[PDB]
């Protein structure tokens, strides 16, 4: 995750989670594994014991299943931002591509189009993914998502305004507007 | 998903979550559709009416938001239950399997053996499976999980109680006892 290189991420993340799946296992099992033992001593002891045993180990599950969850979600975080600037990083490229236009005797009608599409369906992909991402926190944290959304509505305003300001550029362009059009 | 027949279901399961996607997405953009074009009204009216059109709009997402947790979580339960059925239908077989021991000249104490971890590794398929399971109520609902607790705890135990209580029919076998232990 502090390395990293074959390009695809889907590969990898899922690597992670994988992984980070046959980590707690391994722990959570020698909890379940030190509990039944336990339990085991507490069986000819006082009922006070097996209670204190059971509340013990009924917490030392409670502290793994935080870790991990900790720990699963700084992986997480770090997609979301691998994510994101990948999503933004193509964007801005689209624009000087899609800006690359295609002035040439018939200005390739079908590039500009062509090369259209793509910073549309890209900024689509952002507006896709900043809305699935949000769902999350309106499930698992309410209260999270609450404080967030002032936040978030700014972004996918951003896009709209941005989109239409980026079609709005043909504007500058005549020949291709009725053409394209 | 109220008739589905290839046996495997993560496949279908996953094609019921996919379409569940390609279906929100649709209506969800549709939204963030007829919320641009009203917007681009309330441009050069009031500011209150700016306000409400935001407001409206804002809730007729949270309906849809809303509608697919539900619809989501309808096609987690199934999965579950199936999946639960699955486990236990397997579980009582293996009890018979591991129950044909492998009496006959030598009790194929390779069998014996090798129908026994079908029985454990099975068994920890069950303990593997509540679990995982109960982590996602811990986070989600945090107070969905409290209710639930002394109900799953239970569970876990009667595993417990049950494998070794199999284990201990060896205590009918006194050949392969010291022999295949
Ligand atoms: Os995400
Ligand atoms: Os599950």
């Amino acid at each position: 995750l502090e390395t990293p290189g074959d390009e695809n991420e889907h590969a990898h993340f899922q690597k992670a989670k994988e992984r980070l799946e046959a980590k707690h296992r391994e722990r959570m099992s020698q909890v379940m594994r030190e509990w039944e033992e336990a339990e085991r001593q507490a069986k000819n002891l006082p009922k006070a014991d097996k209670k204190a045993v059971i509340q013990h180990f009924q917490e030392k599950v409670e502290s793994l299943e935080q870790e991990a969850a900790n720990e699963r979600q700084q992986l997480v975080e770090t997609h979301m931002a691998r994510v994101e600037a990948m999503l933004n990083d193509r964007r801005r490229l689209a624009l000087e591509n899609y800006i690359t236009a295609l002035q040439a005797v018939p200005p390739r009608p079908r590039h500009v189009f062509n090369m259209l599409k793509k910073y549309v369906r890209a900024e689509q992909k952002d507006r896709q993914h900043t809305l699935k991402h949000f769902e999350h926190v309106r499930m698992v944290d309410p209260k999270k998502a609450a404080q967030i959304r002032s936040q978030v509505m700014t972004h996918l305003r951003v896009i709209y305004e941005r989109m239409n300001q980026s079609l709005s550029l043909l504007y500058n362009v005549p020949a291709v507007a009725e053409e394209i059009q």
